[PDB]
C-alpha cells in the first residue's frame, strides 16, 4: 500500500520505506507556478496555492469564493467540452491567457474524478523539431537513435547534460547515452538499482509522461486547504507537473550536484521502456512551449524504439 | 502482375493506359507542381544544375545568374547547415527545413534532402496549442473507431479541407474507408471499398518511405525541370522525396472526374508497412503552407503510434 503523507501525521519517509511514499498527493507544489482546483460542475474554486495572489493579482479571498465562468470566460467553455466528466487523469487541455496583472499565462487543466485542477505558469508569445523527427528517423539504428535523441535535446534545451536511461527487466537501469557539457561526470555506461527509480514512481510515469524539478533547493509551496473539501482527502497531484517533487529525490539530486532536473517517459507496449533524463547544474524553469516539444519527441522515440528494436529482432 | 517501370515520357516511353498502371515511373517525371519552385545541386561542390522553369519567378534571378553561381554564394547561411544535416551516404528520406527571408519573394521555406550526389531543393512560401490538445485526445480515445474518428475530426478542423477520411488497406491491398469528416451536403463515403489498383503497387513503395503528397491544383500543368535530366549522370532526376513533384496524369484525371481540385494525403506506417492514408479532398485548388503541413507531419506520426497501441488492445 502507501504511507499517509506527511501531514496526515503519516511516517517519515526513508531508505527501509522507498517503495512507500506517497509521491502523487504531497499537498503542495514547485513555486514557479500556481495552482487552484476547482468542482468540475459548478466551476467553484475550492483548492489554492498559497502563492497565488503572486500569478493571478487576486487578492486572496477573492479567488476561494469565485467561479471558473467569472474568473475564465472564454475559456470555461472549452474546458467543459475538452474535460467531460469520466475522461482520464491522462487528458490535458492547454491555453495562453492575455491576463491583465502578467503579460501571458500558459494553462494546463485536467480532470480527476469531480475536480478540475489547474496549473498556471509564466509563458510568451522553430524547425528544428520537424528537423529532428527526420534525423531520428534516419539512424540506422538503436545506439546511433539514442545518440541523435540527447544530442538533439541537448540543443533544444541547452540542459547541462540529456542521458537515455534504459530500464532492464528488474528494472536495473542504465545509461546508455549521454549529450553533456564540457567538465562533467560521465553517467554513460553505468548502472544503477531498480530501487533508484521506486515502483511506485515507475507505475506513476507509464501514464503521466513528463515531470521535472526546476529547482532542487526550493521550497514546496502548499495548497489551501490541503485536503479537498469535496473528500475531506488529499487531492491527487500526479497529473500536475507543478506538483512538489518527492524530498527523497530532491537530497538525491542535490548530493549530485544537480540544480534542475527534467525527464521523458519512453513507453513501449505499454510499459516503461527507458527515460529522457535532463540535468542543469544551476535551477532552470523551462518554459511550457518547450517542454511540449520534449513531449512530442517522447512519443516519436517511443516509435522509433520499436521499429529499431524490431529491426535487431 | 508486377512488372519493371517504363521509362518516363521524355525518354520515348509509352503513353499510360489502364492496361500498363502499375509500370508508370511516378517518381522521375521531370517536372513540377507550379506553386514552388525547385532547384539540384551538386552535392559537393554546391554547383547548380537544374531547375525548374519558374524558378526566375520565385527567385527574382535570370536562370543564367543562378546556374553560374554555388550554393555558398546563394544561401551563405544556410549552406554549411545544410551540409551538417544531410552528410554524404545519408538517405534520401531525411530532410533538412529552414525559413529564408528572400528579398522579392517573402519568407520562403526552403526544403532539402540528398539524394545520392544531387541536393534537391524546394522553395514554397510560407506564412495555437491545437496540436498539443490533439496529441492528448488521440492517446484518450477509447478504441480503434473513435481514434479514427478524433484523427480525421481533428485534421478537417486545422486544414479546412472539404473531406478528411482515414482510408485503410486490407491484406490484398484494396483499401476501405472507415472514418471520415465531411462538409455538410457531401455523399458520404464511409464503409466504400475500393479495388487494389486504385492506389497501385509501385506507389503504395513510395508511400512507405515518403509520408506526404499532394496535388494543390488537379487542373494545373506541371512545370518542367531544367534540363530534364541530372547532367551528372545524363539520367533522369528521382523526385519522390520532394512534395513538389508533378502528380500522375492519370491520377489526376481520376480525381477531376470525381470533382477534386486539391488532394492530399499523410501515410499511416506500422510495422514497416503501409497501414492507411489520412486522406484529404477539397472542391477547389488549395495549398496548404509548409508550416501548417508539418503539423499533419506530426499527427500521422502519433497516428501510426495509436493505431500499434489500439490495436494490441485487440486479439
Ligand atoms: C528511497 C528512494 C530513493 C529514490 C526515490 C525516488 N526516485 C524518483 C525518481 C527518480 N530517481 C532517479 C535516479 C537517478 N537519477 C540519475 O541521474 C541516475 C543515474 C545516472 C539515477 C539512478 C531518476 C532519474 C528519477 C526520475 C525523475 C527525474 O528524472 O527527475 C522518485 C519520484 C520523484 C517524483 O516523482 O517527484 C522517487 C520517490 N531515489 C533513490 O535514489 C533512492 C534513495
Ligand atoms: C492506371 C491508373 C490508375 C491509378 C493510379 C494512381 N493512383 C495513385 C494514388 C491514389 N489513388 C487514390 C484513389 C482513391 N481516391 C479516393 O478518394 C478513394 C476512395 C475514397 C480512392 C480509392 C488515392 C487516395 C491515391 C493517393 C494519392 C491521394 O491521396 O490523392 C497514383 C500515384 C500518384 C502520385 O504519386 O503522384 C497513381 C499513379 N488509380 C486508378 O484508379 C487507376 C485509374
Amino acid at each position: 500500500p502507501f504511507f499517509p503523507p506527511l501531514y496526515l501525521g503519516g511516517p517519515e519517509i526513508t531508505t527501509e520505506n522507498c517503495e512507500r511514499e506517497p509521491i502523487h498527493i504531497p499537498g503542495s507544489i514547485q513555486p514557479h507556478g500556481a495552482l487552484l482546483t476547482a468542482d468540475g460542475h459548478s466551476g467553484e474554486v475550492l483548492q489554492m496555492s498559497l502563492n497565488a495572489a503572486t500569478f493571478l493579482g487576486q487578492e486572496p479571498t477573492v479567488l476561494r469564493g469565485q467561479t471558473l465562468a467569472a474568473l475564465l470566460p472564454e475559456q470555461w467553455p472549452a474546458l467543459q467540452a475538452a474535460l467531460p466528466p469520466g475522461c482520464p487523469d491522462a487528458l490535458q487541455y492547454r491555453a495562453t491567457l492575455d491576463w491583465p496583472a502578467a503579460g501571458h499565462l500558459s494553462l494546463t487543466v485536467h480532470r480527476v474524478g469531480e475536480l478540475l485542477i489547474l496549473e498556471f505558469e509564466p509563458t510568451e508569445a522553430p524547425h528544428a523539431l520537424r528537423n529532428a523527427m527526420f534525423a531520428l528517423e534516419s539512424a540506422p539504428n538503436l545506439r546511433a537513435l539514442a545518440e541523435v535523441a540527447t544530442q538533439t535535446v541537448r540543443e533544444l534545451t541547452g540542459f547541462d547534460r540529456v542521458m537515455l536511461y534504459k530500464f532492464a527487466p528488474d528494472a536495473t537501469g542504465e545509461v546508455i547515452a549521454e549529450a553533456r557539457r564540457e567538465g562533467l561526470h560521465a553517467f554513460l555506461g553505468h548502472r544503477f538499482p531498480a530501487s533508484d527509480i521506486p515502483a511506485q514512481a515507475r507505475a506513476l510515469y507509464t501514464r503521466h509522461l513528463l515531470r521535472l524539478t526546476a529547482d532542487t533547493r526550493a521550497a514546496a509551496v502548499p495548497l489551501d486547504p490541503v485536503l479537498n473539501p469535496q473528500t475531506n482527502a488529499p487531492t491527487p497531484l500526479g497529473g500536475a507537473v507543478l506538483r512538489a517533487t518527492s524530498p527523497m529525490h530532491m537530497q538525491y539530486l542535490r548530493n549530485m550536484g544537480v540544480g534542475s532536473s527534467l525527464s521523458v517517459s519512453v513507453v513501449v507496449g505499454g510499459q516503461l521502456w527507458g527515460l529522457i533524463a535532463c540535468h542543469h547544474q544551476t535551477p532552470y524553469v523551462l518554459p511550457p512551449d518547450l517542454r511540449t516539444t520534449l513531449e512530442y519527441l517522447g512519443r516519436l522515440l517511443s516509435l522509433q524504439v520499436q521499429v529499431k528494436e524490431a529491426l535487431e529482432h
